[PDB]
């Protein structure tokens, strides 16, 4: 009972949108099928259960990055219904920094650093690691932490 999903990564000259999908249960980022570097998008294969989509779209030239947290939730029939939980607006050069603030929340620092190289998709590591903190917690010391450096 499984169900397929589309998220897009590309890196482009002008601008970047780099999506990814972060499990609620394995409390960690989920393993893509396929990545799909000729249109950037990457695709999950995903169970039954909530996961949470990061997403960061960048315009290059306007020192522009937007962050958004989107809750993704499918059901038994394989339905799929989509709501944004938290929206942000700054600078690039200050999101690219994030990557280097010591103390700042880890599944932040890792979704940034796992951006996509030019022309392509990211991609996944198959990880067994989990991170201490529940979705909840997750979120809002995301939110707690970007409040602050902002
Ligand atoms: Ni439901
Ligand atoms: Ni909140």
């Amino acid at each position: 009972s499984v169900v397929e999903y589309e998220v897009v990564s590309k890196n482009l000259t002008s601008k970047m949108s780099h999506e990814l999908l972060f499990s609620v249960k394995k409390r960690w980022f989920v393993k893509p099928f396929r990545h799909d570097r000729q249109l950037g998008k990457l695709h999950y294969k995903l169970l039954p259960g909530n996961y949470i989509k990061f997403g960061l779209y960048v315009l290059k030239n306007q020192d522009y990055a937007r962050f958004e947290i989107a809750w993704v939730h499918v059901d038994k029939d394989g339905k799929i219904e989509e709501r944004t939980v938290y929206s942000i607006e700054t600078y690039w050069h200050i999101f690219i920094d994030i990557e280097n603030d010591l103390n700042c929340p880890y599944v932040l620092a890792k979704f940034i650093e796992m951006r996509p190289e030019f022309h392509k998709t990211a991609w996944v590591e198959e990880s067994n690691y989990s991170i201490a903190e529940d979705d909840i917690q997750m979120v809002e010391s995301i939110k707690r932490y970007l409040e602050r450096k902002i």
